[PDB]
């Protein structure tokens, strides 16, 4: 069965072409719409088409972020294009976007079910993919606003990461509010658990912290299935915060009591054999202050991912390394003297 439309590309100039595909598969379901593999006709190559339903009041606003996105460690949306669907007389929009087999949730599930944990040299070659596709989103003012396992696309072989799934993503603009309910449960920074509307970029950064400490422990940091459940959780470990730290993430919440809980120490939190290196890149992401935080480009410079800076690192499976130094000025803009650790001498 061989589908032909006519799609845009999606960089580029607004010039469309003729794509074919088959072996068309659903991949993935949701409120959002539906994802499916194929394989494009001329190339061989796969990839996978994200179908949603369109409004037809205004353009579609993942479509202009992905449509201006340009990284390695982020899905490349190929080309897009409009049609019919399940719900007649509506227009859909398809992305096209490349495939990418795997996902950090699957890959994690692997490893808690046997018992066991992804090892550290992963642990570091992910979270730092995902602190530089986090580094160059946020050099736009563009916040994904879902960052969790199932949103982290890896390609076991090659070890590269792709960030997905800009449903959510929003340039945040100061002093226009936004909308506290987006984030999924577990990676929910606690100024979105008070439902605050001027929250910044830092939400991404809480929950790439929660995905870091997941991936070190074998089961979410702070679980629960209420925000009151997720806040005891989060005041376990961090201790309660101030009213100072309470203003600065919602000030509507600072009358509320909370639990007395003193600040327990981060290295009682995981595992012995835990590289402390990764707990301290932990606390500096897991703060209540949203200012407080690391940037992602500072995370990038942490010492956790000194080894991923060495000369001779190579990948379990005996291969090299993917891409991790190509920087841009784009992508440094944060902090351009951080190019000095970043970018070692072998690169
Ligand atoms: N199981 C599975 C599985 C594993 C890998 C892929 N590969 C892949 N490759 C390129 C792009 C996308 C994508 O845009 N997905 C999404 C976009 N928007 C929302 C949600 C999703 C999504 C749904 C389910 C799982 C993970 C993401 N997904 C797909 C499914």
């Amino acid at each position: 069965k061989v589908t032909t439309v006519v799609a845009t590309p999606g960089q580029g100039p607004d010039r469309p072409q003729e794509v074919s595909y088959t072996d068309t598969k659903v991949i993935g379901n949701g409120s959002f719409g539906v994802v499916y593999q194929a394989k494009l006709c001329d190339s061989g190559e796969l990839v996978a088409i994200k179908k949603v339903l369109q409004d037809k009041r205004f353009k579609n606003r993942e479509l202009q972020i992905m449509r201006k996105l340009d990284h390695c460690n982020i899905v490349r949306l190929r080309y897009f294009f409009y049609s019919s669907g399940e719900k007649k007389d509506e227009v859909y929009l398809n992305l096209v976007l490349d495939y990418v087999p795997e996902t950090v949730y699957r890959v994690a599930r692997h490893y808690s079910r046997a018992k066991q944990t992804l090892p550290v040299i992963y642990v570091k070659l992910y979270m730092y993919q995902l602190f530089r596709s986090l580094a160059y989103i946020h050099s736009f003012g563009i916040c994904h606003r879902d960052i969790k396992p199932q949103n982290l696309l890896l390609d076991p072989d090659t070890a590269v990461l792709k960030l997905c799934d800009f449903g959510s993503a929003k340039q945040l603009v100061r002093g226009e509010p936004n909308v506290s309910y987006i984030c999924s449960r577990y990676y929910r920074a606690p100024e979105l658990i008070f439902g605050a509307t001027d929250y910044t970029s830092s939400i991404d950064v809480w929950s790439a912290g929660c995905v870091l400490a997941e991936l070190l422990l074998g089961q979410p940091i702070f679980p629960g299935d209420s925000g009151v459940d997720q806040l005891v959780e989060i005041i376990k470990v961090l201790g309660t915060p101030t009213r100072e730290q309470i203003r600065e993430m919602n000030p509507n919440y600072t009358e509320f009591k909370f639990p007395q809980i003193k600040a327990h120490p981060w290295t009682k939190v995981f595992r012995p054999r835990t590289p402390p290196e990764a707990i301290a890149l932990c606390s500096r992401l897991l703060e209540y202050t949203p200012t407080a935080r690391l940037t992602p480009l500072e995370a990038c410079a942490h010492s956790f991912f000194d080894e991923l800076r060495d000369p001779n690192v190579k990948l379990p499976n005996g291969r090299d390394t993917p891409a991790l130094f190509n920087f841009t000025t784009q992508e440094l803009s944060s902090n351009p003297p951080l190019a000095t650790i970043l970018i070692p001498p072998h690169a």
